[PDB]
């Protein structure tokens, strides 16, 4: 454990895509980093932007991708190698479909849940193995395009919630960081 972590935070760059479903580990990314002082510098050498860190005395490597959705693996790829960090010190934080509105959980492995960002990263990495901080968002409603729902943003309804959602999501991922799925606790 004098091995770094990678904190990943998939979404889509653009001023309309910010608080679009997808695009929760963006917010919760972008929230870690200002709890620990981090400043996001653009990494040249795999394309997306990264800070460093440090929590509960862990080396942390933080990252967004700065390219559409489904090429994250693209970046994050040769970033995890950059860093060297086997694919289990790997946190990656996204919206899920499978998890209701508000619900967050934590797991190592498992699916995807149709999220076509996860998948890019699976691929990227070769093995589904990595951990994840999962953000519920809910299934669509009725009749409905769940790759356009994610790039809707909340309704008012949902927005007024999604700050909170996301400060207990950053703490879900500061826990993980500290214990283990020895969280996946009261998390």
């Amino acid at each position: 454990m004098a091995e770094p972590l990678l904190v990943v935070g998939l979404g889509n760059p653009g001023a309309n895509y910010a608080r679009t479903r997808h695009n929760l580990g963006f917010v919760v990314a972008d929230l870690l980093a200002a709890r620990l002082g981090a400043k996001f510098k653009a990494h040249k050498r795999s394309g997306a932007e990264v800070a460093t860190g440090r929590s509960a005395g862990r080396s942390l490597v933080l990252a967004k991708p700065r390219c559409y959705m489904n090429e994250s693996g693209r970046q994050i790829g040769p970033l995890a190698k950059f860093y060297s960090v086997a694919p289990a010190n790997i946190i990656v934080i996204h919206d899920d479909l499978d998890l209701e509105f508000g619900r967050i959980r934590l797991k190592i492995g498992g699916g995807e849940g149709g999220h076509n960002g996860l998948r890019s990263v699976v691929a990227a990495l070769g093995t589904k193995d990595f951990q994840r901080v999962r953000i519920g968002i809910g299934r669509p409603p009725g009749r409905k395009d769940p790759a356009a729902f994610v790039l809707e943003n909340f309704t008012p309804a949902e927005r007024a919630e999604v700050p909170t959602i996301c400060e207990q999501a950053a703490d879900a991922t500061e826990l993980l960081i500290e214990q283990g799925m020895e969280p996946a606790q009261n998390r």
